[PDB]
This record gives structure tokens, C-alpha cells and sequence, in this order.
């Protein structure tokens, strides 16, 4: 019942295998064919500093697909400049064969092995139309992207009485005759010039220049939309005036990073499509010159690269959408746009939206918000020009649950990904996204999230958030769809939700009444610690009433700086385990996974396995980033030869009590000192010996409490510190002044080859007193629960938890159960019994 994984990595930075996988049942009809490039290409390793990059040849691929193993009876064939193919027809049931070829410059075909896949009677069908169908009916008039000319007068009439629409005209009006200076006079480079490390210097320059470009983009976009809503040409004149100034910044030594360049493409698209029928010859040539120039640059970056990266953050967040809209703005007018529409349309269908198909966001809490406009505007646009519902992708209904569970109403986010610590309460962008899901998917949980939050805070959509990647005001001005009626309440959600492919879990005692909610979050993820994710496999965080207590420490000062690598991404910042003080590898190789779980009512359960996540850093991407950044992946900083053989963490939610039981199995290749970590981020912990173990009291500055009752199969010593491994220096000046210190508890065992830990965590606020832990009859009882477990380094692990009066039980053992976890639960008066075994993700 217990699976051992022996892969060096579960997910690849650069695609290494074909999809659909050999011998699999496909998840959708038609399958989405993808394969590794003939010349696999990592590409530039940072935004400001590319590092060592290889050639990226242009290539041609072919593909053949058939139920005839010898590829003569009824064969689907295609040729592409890129390693993905969409058949654009549902395939017949049965077994299928296929292969792909690389075609050399000389015309020779290099054919792959012949792969197999199967289609069932049950296989779901999601079959968007060919691009040829879409372009055939696509109108030649403008506007056609920001809105359609045939609907223009209707959109104007509808918004005459839309108070949200007034903001465009008010913001745009303040720009008129209010000149914009050149970039060198507007930018602040005073911090930039103090930085000697080139990764830091260029990253600071990107931030400082984006401040100005993003400010003025908001002005230009308001001018375009104000013109569209009023047809007052004063907005056209100032729109062209301002955009012309920004475009002249193009070749400035201060115009840094790819978002700034994509912003020029975006604004040129908006002005070209929206002002089209007013443009002078010179104005039209200016916009078209820059669409041609910058669209070609981005297409050339993407092709033979983007489609096979695990995920390419800036592209997924913003620049892909910007290329797509520039392409459809100009298709049939400039020849380059035919290739771009082909690429963008097929790449979206091939593998977007999202990476994890369970709906969770791979890069964590803050990164999700930078994707909001891409996740809605691209399928809204594709759907209206196609007549086909691109929101039928099941990812969206899945992601609706991620939106709610990862950050409940008025609550701190679950604590994953870069800048997690700043995500303190759902912002207007998140509510605007949930609103779009409610309308486009008729999703009642998304609708309940919007309505229950807007009842407490009716002005939430106008509160502060970064508007550039997330503001859906224009979607709300243009959609014909209404908010669905409030039906479901958030209180009708299951207490717990597990994202098996994302590798996360959220447990809640009262998700529908946030101020009373005791919450625990957990991560053990096949994505590992690359990109914006952290090295926090098998880490948990706790919350009460929407404010954290036990919580991942450190500050997001950058992407690769020493504080990030040693004290924020690093495993030592998290509520997990170190091995002789050493932590998890940085990259996809530092992966975890969730082998088994159970979402119930009187009891829920999740397990994380991080057995392979420790050791030396070997990721080529992160070794190159480290070389450029000054990182030392050495034992002194926390990475050494792997000693870890087995690390499973069992997390049991004890119904709605606010109690959680965390039980750890650990095995090493030799005797090692195990370090058990807890952190808080507002107040120090208070530690006393309690029976044969330790009591660790964490509290926040509000009502929140979390008490760890920690026991181990070996003797422990402990210490607490107020300082990070290395100072949280805000060299970028990207954070507020203060940057409080955090607090770090470490329990270290005597050296041993095996150890077990039991941690009973009591999470509450002013709703009740501390729970009393009774040590009786050689087990432990609290509030009617009875907890037995193995705390013998020489004996077999087991965990038995039962509440006889609630009718709940959990039994994990290697004897009766052969490694399985058996569950008994009560749901709607009915006895539920489950036997849980491992499954891969
Ligand atoms: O609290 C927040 O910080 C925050 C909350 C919001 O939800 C979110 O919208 C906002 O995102 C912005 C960041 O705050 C901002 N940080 S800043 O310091 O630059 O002002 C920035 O973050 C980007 C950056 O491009 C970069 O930031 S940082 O250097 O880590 O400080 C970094 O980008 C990586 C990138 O992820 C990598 N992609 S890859 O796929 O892994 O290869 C690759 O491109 O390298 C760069 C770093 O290169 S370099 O070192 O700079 O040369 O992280 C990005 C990010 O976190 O999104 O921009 C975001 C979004 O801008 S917004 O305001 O329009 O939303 O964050
Ligand atoms: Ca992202
Ligand atoms: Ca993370």
C-alpha cells in the first residue's frame, strides 16, 4: 500500500516526454499532442540577466495519428513549426497509435517511437473549432478586439448609467494637456546606482522603470476606454500624445525588462484597434511599426521554448495574452500576424489555462493574481469570436475551489509562493476574478464568495490592488452576462480540500464564518521549489479567524538574493524538518507529493512524502542562477549529501474542534540529528517542558493561538532565535520600512537512524479556552479523542485516533492494514469506511 518513488524529478523544467503519455487513457477528446523539442531549450534564466543561452534553430515537425498501427488506414497528419498539435476533431473510441518527426534542414525525417493511447466511451469531449473557422468569420472592421464594432453603440448605451464606467473618463480627463516628461526625468535611479551585483542592479532598474511605465499605461488605457465609451475625440488626441511619448522611451538604457516591452505592444494594440478609424497615416504607421517589431520579438522568444517550459511566469502572467491580442488585432493586415494567431490559438488549446489540472496555482498565493486578466480575457475573447465556450475546460470550476480555500473571506492566504506573507485579505482583483468565474461558469461557490464578501465590504472592487494584471473593470463593462443569483452558502463547503496534483491541502473548522475559522494549510508538491514556489515540502501553517500563528518565516526581498535562498525559500524558514540542519534541494528535484488523503466531516486527513527532497542542489537552472547571483549551495548554508531515506508527515484534522494531529515517520541512511521547526511572525513563542515532551505556545497580536504539544521517540533539546540565518535586507526597496524580525523554534533530537514525532496542535482564539491534553493509560486523550501512536525508533510506525462519541476513527499501521490507512467517518448519519492506499500524481 506504500509506494516508493525513485525518480530524480517528477516534473521537468524543459519537456522530456511526450503527451499523451505512452499507453495511457487520455483525459480529453481530442488529445492534446505535445513532445520534446529536437533542441530542448531552457532559454534566459533571469529577466534582467540572461546567463548562458544556446542557439534556438527554427525547426519543422510532422505527426501522424491512426488506429492502424502501420499508418495507412485513416491517418491524421500535420506539420508544425513547433512541438504541439491539435487535431480539431473528436477521435473514435478504441486504441490509437502515433509518432512525431523532426525534419532536418535537408528534408530527412527523424521519427519517434510509435506511442499508444486509448479513448473510452467515458472520455470527455472538449473540441474547440479550427483557427480557419474562427478567422473565416472574423470581421475586418475595427474595433474588433477591445469590443466589436457591431456591439459598440449598445455598449455605450449600457454604460451611460454604469458608475464603474465613469472612472475611465475622470482618470483620462486629468491627463489632458497635463504633459508627460521623458523617462530619464521621471524615473528614480538613485537606488539602482548603489548596487554592485549585476543581478540586483538590473532587477532594481526593471522595478524602477516599471513604476513609470505602468503608471502611464493606466493613463493610456483609460484614455482608450474613455474614447470607446463616449466617442469624445479629446481622449483620442491625448491617448496618441501620451502613447507617442512612451514609445519614444523604447531605446532608453533605462527601459528594462520584458514587461515594459510587452506594455508597449499592449498599448499599441489598444490604440490601434480603438482609434483605428481616426488614425492619421503617420499615426497608423507608428502603431503598426511597433506591433510588427514587438510582436515578432515575443513570438521569436516563445517558439520552441514557451510550449515546453514547465511554466514561463512572465509569459503566462501577461505577455502571452498581449501577443494574442496584438495578433488578432492585426491578422489579415500584417503577414506576421498569421503565424502569431496560429501559435497563440493552438498553444492556449494545447495546455492552458494553468499547470496543475486540479485547479491549484503552481506558483502560490501572490503569483495567482498576476494571471487574473490572462485567465479571463483570453477565453472570453476566444469564446465570442468562435461561438465556442472555452470556459467548459474543467480547470475553471476546479480553480474556483482554489480561490476560496487558499484565501477564505477576510483571511490570510495559506502561505505558499514568493510574497505569500503580504496576502492578508482577498483583494478586489481576486473578487473580480471570482465574479467572472461565477458568470462564465455559473459556478455557485464563486458566486457565494463574491456575494458573502461584498455584503461585508460593498466597496471591495474599488479597494487597493495592483490593477495592471488583474483589473476586470473592462470585462464588467462589456460582458452581456449578469451575476448569478446567490444560491449556495460558503458554509455548505466541505471542511477540507486537497489538491493532489498541486500538492496542497486546506483544512477548516468554519470556512463559512471566517472569524470563527481554525485553519491549517499544507504542502508536499511535485513542483518542488523552482520558480516562485518555496522549499517547504511537508510544511504546515496555522490560522485562526483569518490571521496566522504558526507561519513560514522570512521576507520576499527578491528572487535569488541570499536572504531568499538561505532564509525565505530555504526549508529552515518553514514548519517542516531539517536533517543535520540541512534542507531541501532548490528546483524541481526538491519535490514532495500527496500519496493519500481523505476529505470528511468528523475527520479529514492528508499525507505528504518528502523522502527525496533533500540533498545537494543539482538543477541546472538554479545552479546558473546561483552562479550569477552569488549563491553558495554549500553545507555551511544548508545543503549537503543526502542522508534522508523516508519522510512522511500525516496530518489529521480532528473534526471541527480546532485540534490537528501531525505524526512524522523519519528514516535516515545513518544516525542523524533531526531538527523539528516551528516559526511565528509577530510574537515570540513560549516553551515549557510538558510531560515527556515540549509545549510550544504561539500567539499573534490579535486573538489567535496555536499550541504545539510535541513528543518524540528520542530525547530533544530546543532553542529559539529572533534572527534570520542572514539579514532580510531590502536592497531593492520593495518592502515597507520595519521588516519585523520573526521567531524560530528548533527542537533537535539525539542522533539516530530513525525517529517519530507526534505534534498535537490546538488552534483557537477567544472562542474557547486551551484544550487540556491528558496523558493516561499509556496513550493521550483530549476532548473525547483518544490518540495512540508509535514513538519507538525501533518499532513499526502506527497512528490510531478515535472519537467514540462522534463515530470517527483513523487507523494507520504496517500490520493489520499492510501500510494502509483505514478511515471511519459519519456523513449525514451514514457510517463511511475507507481504506486508503498510495497513488502517484
Ligand atoms: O506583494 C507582492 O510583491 C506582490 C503582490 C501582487 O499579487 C503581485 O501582483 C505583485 O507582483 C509584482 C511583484 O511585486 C514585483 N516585485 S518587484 O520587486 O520587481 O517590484 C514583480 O515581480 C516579478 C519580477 O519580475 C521579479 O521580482 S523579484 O526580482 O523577485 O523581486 C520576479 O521575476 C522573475 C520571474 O518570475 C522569472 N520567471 S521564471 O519562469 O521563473 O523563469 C524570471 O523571469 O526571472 C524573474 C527575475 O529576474 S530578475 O532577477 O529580476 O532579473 O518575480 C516576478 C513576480 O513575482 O511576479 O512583478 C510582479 C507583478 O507585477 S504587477 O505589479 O503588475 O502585478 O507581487
Ligand atoms: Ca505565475
Ligand atoms: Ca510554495
Amino acid at each position: 500500500a506504500v509506494i516508493k518513488v525513485s525518480e530524480e524529478t517528477l516534473m521537468y523544467e524543459v519537456r522530456a516526454t511526450p503527451s499523451p503519455a505512452d499507453g495511457t487513457y487520455v483525459k480529453v477528446n481530442p488529445p492534446r499532442f505535445m513532445w520534446p523539442d529536437k533542441f530542448p531549450h531552457l532559454g534566459p534564466v533571469l529577466d534582467g540577466v540572461p546567463g548562458q543561452v544556446d542557439e534556438k534553430p527554427k525547426v519543422v515537425y510532422r505527426i501522424r495519428i491512426s488506429q492502424d498501427k502501420n499508418f495507412r488506414k485513416d491517418v491524421l497528419t500535420g506539420e508544425r513549426a513547433w512541438a504541439f498539435f491539435n487535431p480539431f476533431q473528436c477521435l473514435a473510441q478504441g486504441k490509437w497509435y502515433w509518432q512525431h518527426a523532426y525534419v532536418t534542414p535537408e528534408g530527412t525525417e527523424e521519427w519517434s517511437p510509435v506511442y499508444q493511447f486509448y479513448i473510452d466511451k467515458d472520455t470527455p469531449e472538449f473540441n474547440p473549432p479550427t483557427l480557419e473557422k474562427v478567422l473565416a468569420r472574423y470581421p475586418s472592421h475595427h474595433p474588433r478586439v477591445l469590443l466589436d464594432a457591431d456591439d459598440w453603440e449598445n455598449i455605450i448605451a449600457k454604460n451611460n448609467n454604469n458608475p464603474e464606467a465613469r472612472t475611465y473618463m475622470d482618470k483620462a480627463s486629468q491627463c489632458i494637456s497635463r504633459p508627460l516628461k521623458h523617462l530619464q526625468e521621471e524615473i528614480d535611479t538613485t537606488n539602482v546606482v548603489t548596487l554592485t551585483n549585476i543581478v540586483q542592479r538590473e532587477s532594481a532598474l526593471i522595478r524602477e522603470s516599471r513604476k513609470i511605465v505602468d503608471r502611464e499605461e493606466a493613463n493610456v488605457e483609460a484614455l482608450v476606454r474613455a474614447y470607446l465609451l463616449t466617442k469624445d475625440e479629446k481622449y483620442y488626441r491625448e491617448g496618441i500624445n501620451r502613447l507617442s511619448e512612451i514609445l519614444s522611451w523604447q531605446k532608453s538604457k533605462y527601459f528594462a525588462g520584458d514587461f515594459n516591452l510587452s506594455t508597449l505592444l499592449s498599448m499599441s494594440t489598444s490604440a490601434y484597434d480603438g482609434f483605428y478609424n481616426l488614425l492619421s497615416p503617420e499615426e497608423k504607421q507608428l502603431l503598426l511599426d511597433n506591433i510588427r517589431k514587438i510582436g515578432d520579438k515575443f513570438y521569436n522568444e516563445y517558439v520552441n521554448h514557451l510550449e515546453n517550459r514547465i511554466a514561463d511566469n512572465h509569459v503566462w502572467q501577461m505577455t502571452f495574452r498581449i501577443l494574442t491580442m496584438a495578433a488578432f488585432a492585426t491578422v489579415g493586415e500584417i503577414p506576421e500576424a498569421s503565424v502569431w494567431t496560429d501559435y497563440c490559438y493552438n498553444e492556449w488549446i494545447s495546455r492552458l489555462p494553468g499547470l496543475h489540472k486540479d485547479g491549484g496555482w503552481h506558483n502560490g498565493d501572490a503569483a495567482f493574481h498576476v494571471n487574473i486578466r490572462t485567465l479571463i480575457e483570453v477565453p472570453v475573447f476566444f469564446s465570442r469570436i468562435s461561438g465556442f465556450n472555452f470556459f467548459a475546460d474543467p480547470w475553471y470550476n476546479n480553480n474556483a475551489l482554489y480561490v476560496i480555500y487558499q484565501q477564505p473571506p477576510f483571511s490570510k492566504s495559506g502561505g505558499h509562493g514568493n510574497s505569500h506573507e503580504g496576502q492578508r485579505s482577498p483583494n478586489g482583483g481576486r473578487i473580480g476574478y471570482a465574479d467572472a468565474l461565477a458568470r462564465e461558469c455559473n459556478n455557485p461557490w464563486a458566486a457565494a464568495y463574491v456575494h458573502e464578501i461584498m455584503q461585508e465590504d460593498p466597496d471591495i472592487l474599488s479597494k487597493a490592488f495592483e490593477a495592471k494584471p488583474a483589473d476586470l473593470t473592462w470585462y464588467r463593462c462589456t460582458t452581456p452576462k449578469e451575476r448569478p443569483a446567490y444560491s449556495k452558502h460558503l458554509s455548505e463547503l466541505p471542511e477540507s480540500k486537497v489538491f493532489k496534483q498541486t500538492g496542497t491541502a486546506l483544512m477548516n473548522t468554519d470556512i463559512g464564518h471566517h472569524a470563527n475559522n481554525a485553519m491549517l494549510s499544507f504542502r508536499s508538491s511535485p513542483y518542488g521549489s523552482t520558480s516562485a514556489a518555496l522549499a517547504n515540502q511537508n510544511a504546515f501553517n496555522t490560522f485562526f479567524g483569518g490571521k496566522a500563528i504558526f507561519y513560514s518565516s522570512g521576507h520576499r526581498t527578491g528572487f535569488t538574493d541570499d536572504h531568499c535562498m538561505y532564509a525565505y525559500r530555504n526549508t529552515r524558514a518553514h514548519n517542516s524538518i531539517l536533517v543535520n540542519g540541512m534542507g531541501q534541494k532548490i528546483g524541481t528535484e526538491g519535490y514532495g507529493w500527496i500519496p493519500r488523503y481523505y476529505e470528511g466531516e468528523e475527520i479529514s486527513y492528508v499525507v505528504g512524502d518528502a523522502s527525496n527532497a533533500y540533498g545537494k542542489v543539482v538543477s541546472p537552472l538554479w545552479l546558473e542562477r546561483g552562479r550569477l547571483s552569488g549563491t553558495q549551495f554549500t553545507p555551511e548554508k544548508g545543503w549537503d549529501e543526502n542522508k534522508l531515506e523516508f519522510f512522511r508527515r500525516h496530518v489529521v484534522q480532528l473534526g471541527r474542534s480546532g485540534l490537528f494531529v501531525v505524526y512524522d515517520e523519519l528514516a535516515g541512511k545513518e544516525p542523524v540529528e533531526w531538527n523539528y521547526l516551528l516559526h511565528t511572525v509577530e510574537l515570540p513563542m513560549e516553551v515549557v517542558k510538558e510531560e515527556g515532551g515540549l509545549r510550544i505556545l504561539g500567539k499573534n497580536k490579535a486573538d489567535g493561538i496555536s499550541i504545539a504539544h510535541l513528543y518524540s521517540s528520542q530525547e530533544m533539546t530546543y532553542a529559539q532565535t529572533d534572527t534570520f540565518f542572514v539579514a532580510a535586507l531590502d536592497w531593492k526597496k520593495r518592502l515597507g520600512k520595519a521588516l519585523p524580525n520573526h521567531y524560530h523554534f528548533t527542537a533537535t533530537t539525539a542522533p539516530c537512524n530513525k525517529v517519530f514525532f507526534l505534534n498535537i496542535i490546538d488552534v483557537h482564539g477567544n472562542n474557547r479556552a486551551d484544550a487540556v491534553i491528558n496523558h493516561q493509560g499509556n496513550h493521550i486523550t483530549v476532548e473525547g479523542w483518544v490518540i495512540e501512536c508509535n514513538l519507538d525508533s525501533e518499532g513499526k510506525a502506527f497512528l490510531h485516533i478515535e472519537n467514540k462519541q462522534n463515530g470517527a476513527s483513523l487507523d494507520f499501521n504496517y500490520n493489520s492494514n499492510k501500510g494502509a490507512t483505514t478511515i471511519v467517518d459519519q456523513v449525514d448519519g451514514k457510517r463511511i469506511e475507507k481504506r486508503l492506499v498510495d497513488s502517484l500524481p
